[PDB]
RNA sequence: GUACGGCCGCAAGGUUAAAACUCAAAUGAAUUGACGGGGGCCCGCACAAGCGGUGGAGCAUGUGGUUUAAUUCGAUGCAAC
RNA sequence: CGUCGUAGUCCGGAUUGGAGUCUGCAACUCGACUCCAUGAAGUCGGAAUCGCUAGUAAUCGUGGAUCAGAAUGCCACGGUG
RNA sequence: GGGUGAUUAGCUCAGCUGGGAGAGCACCUCCCUACAAGGAGGGGGUCGGCGGUUCGAUCCCGUCAUCACCCACCA
RNA sequence: CGCGGGGUGGAGCAGCCUGGUAGCUCGUCGGGCUCAUAACCCGAAGGUCGUCGGUUCAAAUCCGGCCCCCGCAACCA
RNA sequence: CCAUAGGUUAAUGAGGCGAACCGGGGGAACUGAAACAUCUAAGUACCCCGAGGAAAAGAAAUCAACCGAGAUUCCCCCAG
RNA sequence: UUUUGUAUAAUGGGUCAGCGACUUAUAUUCUGUAGCAAGGUUAACCGAAUAGGGGAGCCGAAGGGAAACCGAGUCUUAACU
RNA sequence: AGGACCGAACCGACUAAUGUUGAAAAAUUAGCGGAUGACUUGUGGCUGGGGGUGAAAGGCCAAUCAAACCGGGAGAUAGCUGGUUCUCCCCGAAAGCUAUUUAGGUAGCGCCUCGUGAAUUCAUCUCCGGGGGUAGAGCACUGUUUCGGCAAGGGGGUCAUCCCGACUUACCAACCCGAUGCAAACUGCGAAUACCGGAGAAUGUUAUCACGGGAGACACACGGCGGGUGCUAACGUCCGUC
RNA sequence: UGUAACGGGGCUAAACCAUGCACCGAAGCUGCGGCAGCGACGCUUAUGCGUUGUUGGGUAGGGGAGCGUUCUGUAAGCCUG
RNA sequence: GUUUAUUAAAAACACAGCACUGUGCAAACACGAAAGUGGACGUAUACGGUGUGACGCCUGCCCGGUGCCGGAAGGUUAAUUGAUGGGGUUAGCGCAAGCGAAGCUCUUGAUCGAAGCCCCGGUAAACGGCGGCCGUAACUAUAACGGUCCUAAGGUAGCGA
RNA sequence: UGAACUCGCUGUGAAGAUGCAGUGUACCCGCGGCAAGACGGAAAGACCCCGUGAACCUUUACUAUAGCUUGACACUGAACAUUGAGCCUUGAUGUGUAGGAUAGGUGGGAGGCUUUGAAGUGUGGACGCCAGUCUGCAUGGAGCCGACCUUGAAAUACCACCCUUUAAUGUUUGAUGUUCUAACGUUGACCCGUAAUCCGGGUUGCGGACAGUGUCUGGUGGGUAGUUUGACUGGGGCGGUCUCCUCCUAAAGAGUAACGGAGGAGCACGAAGGUUGGCUAAUCCUGGUCGGACAUCAGGAGGUUAGUGCAAUGGCAUAAGCCAGCUUGACUGCGAGCGUGACGGCGCGAGCAGGUGCGAAAGCAGGUCAUAGUGAUCCGGUGGUUCUGAAUGGAAGGGCCAUCGCUCAACGGAUAAAAGGUACUCCGGGGAUAACAGGCUGAUACCGCCCAAGAGUUCAUAUCGACGGCGGUGUUUGGCACCUCGAUGUCGGCUCAUCACAUCCUGGGGCUGAAGUAGGUCCCAAGGGUAUGGCUGUUCGCCAUUUAAAGUGGUACGCGAGCUG
RNA sequence: GCCUGGCGGCCGUAGCGCGGUGGUCCCACCUGACCCCAUGCCGAACUCAGAAGUGAAACGCCGUAGCGCCGAUGGUAGUGUGGGGUCUCCCCAUGCGAGAGUAGGGAACUGCCAGGC
């Protein structure tokens, strides 16, 4: 709601971006919590945004 | 040196100019103090600047204020506590 | 000489009871001196301002007056300067 | 008549969580000095009428009395 | 009609919105400068923050009631 | 100065009028979009000019698709 | 005629007479009906102008999937289901 | 002499009367306002529509003007007011539930019917049963409130900050308890009826289902009962049910 | 406006009431004369009849018939000076 | 003097007078597709315009807004030009999809560059506008005076229901 | 000019009846006069509302443009300076600074060069911070240098190489400022047309590279055009309302009304999510130094009373409330399937494929106790992609799959997107919608009674009267919409009626707080009679006064085919 | 037959209070712990090695009704369906109908299994 978003980026080759809206107003910390891709379906890492 | 009309003037104003009401002055010449917020001569540490301060704490002793049945009068900076 | 600090202190002992000591109708209230105990304040201090020129300022003891019985106030004395 | 306020000392007005009356001026007395002015002490209270409550109404409720103000035909 | 503000030791307003929290310039009394009051510099005392509650760990502010005020204003059968 | 503007004359053409279509210039509103401004209505209605039996178009700087067609135009399809 | 509603003063009617409104195209589709039937049809053209000639075109018997692609199946999908 | 006063010609309208199917789409009378002037008048010309002309009125521009007069676009446009013409039979509605750029426009669903097919179709009543939460009832619980009991808290009054603060009061008043209660937004609880399903007894000039053609319908009136609503007024308004 | 608030006349039980019996009163109940239409049972037909039941107020709308008239044909006809 | 021909006859409009201002002449200005006219056969005691209204008293403040007059440093900023980056093609590289120079070529839009705009003084006989609350003087009262909030100014003079 | 044979009244009444009900009354008809009625006659009515009406008018509504104006460009040239940017030809910049020492910087560093040349004191020209450089005579005639020591970021044979600022010569360019002139002008003259009131050509004078104009472009732009201002508002309006969400109204079957009742939502939390095992409030009492004041740890009472991200509601330990360990299931494709609405739309879920997490395991896990936290279509861009890509090889383009973005919130998006004036008003609807006479109603007003604390000497009731109760008239003013806007004309002035009686006067009785006189009051009675001025439009009201008395209500608040304005 | 435990079926007539009784099988307390497991400290809690001591407490059994709980019968509120009466209420005919209270009940029921005496 009204926040900015931001794609994380995959520590390997993946077509997805998975977007975030995390909030940062106080939690200046990295978000890491591995998803599920359906290509090479092994999950996926996650990392880089707000 | 003034209200309302004349007379002049663009106007102001000039010109003509008092009374009612009412009070101890109004006015010209000189003089003794006081005194600068004048300018000069003198002075006090006033200035210059030195060594020491009060107010806070504790204690003691006076003066005022206020209340109540008493909680006294005078001093009025220096020239009173 | 011994001893001690930036600590409201070794200190101070201001305050509060209990004992007494003195003088005196009488010290409860308003007096002084003493002891076992307890125990607080003071580490410059308001706007702002005070005072004299050397034995003067600054500072510590001694004495007297008043007085049955107490001053730190009153009048004097000398030391350090 | 209605509405909004005021209604405390003669003339003008502050109060107080209901404990109890007050100042200026006047009518007086003393202090400061002959007075102004000032300080202090007094003289006089329907705190408007009548009900409700209370042991008590400046701080409450109703109903009135009076004053300043407002209401209103024509739209 | 309908709308928008103000109420803060005695006076008149900042403060509020942004939460870690009660004020300024005067006023009153008492000082400092003085022979003295002003001008001026200091010291001191006192807030139902209109006021009853709500809400919260927590305010005057959040917020409903009960009152007191102003500004725009009556610009429609 | 020769010339030429200006002036004179002759020969021929143009002018003006006409029904509709047509070529160039100028060109709406209402209507539909269930509003309304792009769009539509519509280059239509109407006005100016010119011209022909028609105007226009024309004998590929055409397409087409590596395979081919072979000036233009009008009608039916392509295709709602 | 008009509204929930009309004795209604609610609009219309002097009277006769004459007049006074669904006509008409195309494209499409359902319904009815009829020929023909897995078939049914020609447009423009021009003609023995209702016949006949003219198959370019049109609809129907196949669908599924952006599309490539597949087909009584297909797409979705890890997948029979 | 005269942007003076009188006043006929001429020009112009302050009042009263006449006239507006009047003689007339501006003329008439009786007292008049002006009358060498910024005068008035005969005659012709020049100025044209979103433009003229105006000591400037949406005045004047030939009876006409917030764009005149004539024609064309034109048979403008009108969710609106309206105009539509002999004899007859069968079956027979709706005014509820929604949406809209939506309010007398339009639209989904709903009942009626024509076609064809199926059907003891479909409903009344009984037996069996489910959601119930109204009518009513209750008061632990949620809110709320009358009268009392015990007793904090707050205002008022006095002393304090030592006892982990008491004392008091012609105010206000909580937590809890006794007596008594009210309730849509409370529940210790809880119908008649209604509805719909399961099954069955009884029955019919057909009750209904499904697919394909046409639809039609929401501006509603009056009044109880159940309730809001107004004033438990209205020939007043919203909604169930008849 | 004029009685006007028994509908009028008129009221004394012609008002009111208990119980009972008779009476008037429509397209309802009972009948007579008709038009169209229909279920059951039984017989019969390229469709009716009997025995026995039984329906017909209707707007919106849906469905299905009848009469008249213009014109052309029917019409070189038929009717007729 | 002028007027809404038929509901207004006037205080309106006009007008003597006035301020402010534009205009140096091929004037400013007006007509208007643009010439040629009109201004004017005038030339700064000439011509244009606005409003107020002859004659006598005279005629204040606010430059915040908006416009006009004037000013140019600093910043925003168009046409124009086409830096750098993406693509196609071409030389290049390799066993390949694909990668990869100049020039050609499409694209992106670096830099260039003015006025207005962001600016600042003057101007209100330029339009337009020009305040509340409270205290305070020998009964009551009022407030010349002051306190305070506040603005671009707080509306002067005169006149005043 | 429906027909008519058309009487008055009371009631009914689509609520103002000749025609319905009840009832009363009346010879018929010309003719001259008078005039209530036909909601009389003339008018597609003024005012109000409504209409996805109409024009004209305005502009902090929306959008654009002629014009004016900025710059770019050209028609449009010459020269120089002023300053650059661009630029030729020949030469030149160089020291900062310590000791010797003028080292420009920089890469290289024992090999390398001159005979048209240096040497040395003499003259002389030039650059010069005087260290030296450089041509060239007097003049002769191939050398000469460096290493180690040494300064300094850094050497000094020798070579590649870069730049400063500028004169003169050559010069591109946009401006500034003069000058020149062929462009251009003449708004001068002259010559001729013309012994022409147009202006054509020519020659001259004087200006002068501009005016003017078209393409690009910034600005401004009502002069000019086109358009809207949503829906509801128990007539119109100010304020409110428009989407989602709980409890209740809402009818013991369901959606649900009225500007109905108590409130909220446009977000929050990567943790407040998943999961294993546990845990159990709150509040109050007791007691414990530094302790104003709630402070600790333990005991007791006690509990669907604590808490739940936020609102209202329902639930609560099988905890959905909080505590420790570990974690991504805030998963991708689907799904026994099941709900709700007319539709778009929108709620739940066993299970399985792939992978994951907690757990010993059963089992649970694709977010949160739960109901709200919403925004399609179309489109500007973007990664993946041979799916496709108009001659085909590429790309660009079209699609798919990932994706960013509206307060379109008037929420189901008429459009990213729009406000005002009209008494010049016009046109069509509407009484289906307002005030107005009537009706309904009687809240309101006016008025009667019941009750009667108190007033009034005593004393309720002579004359008054509280707190309240029960009614009356239609009689003021409110409420309705039932008749009108398809004409039923308003205020004051005035000639003129008539009915009712809550009676002003007389006529008659009773009481008194009535001795007499004179007033106050009550019920009983309707016959006549019931006044004049100032200001003002006045009704009215205030002011000024009469009379035996100068009363009140009803009649469309009687009285414009009655007059006045 | 009775007892003690469990799986339960059932969970307001097994509940609240009041008075007795039991260690045998069982259980609770309880013995001990740096051993398995454990305290965010504590063997409290939960374990693990168990019987020395009891029946304190908890637990089971049993009595006792003032009550929660169970509760007739009748009536009342309420009412479907017809109708009466100047009528948002009253009255009736016919068909239904609580909650609360009263009489009274009542200190749990029951199937399977192991062990005890």
């Amino acid at each position: 709601g009204i926040r900015e978003k931001i794609k994380l980026v995959s520590s390997a080759g993946t077509g997805h971006f998975y977007t975030t809206t995390k909030n940062k107003r106080t939690k200046p910390e990295k978000l890491e919590l591995k998803k599920f891709d359906p290509v090479v379906r092994q999950h996926v890492i996650y990392k880089e945004a707000k």
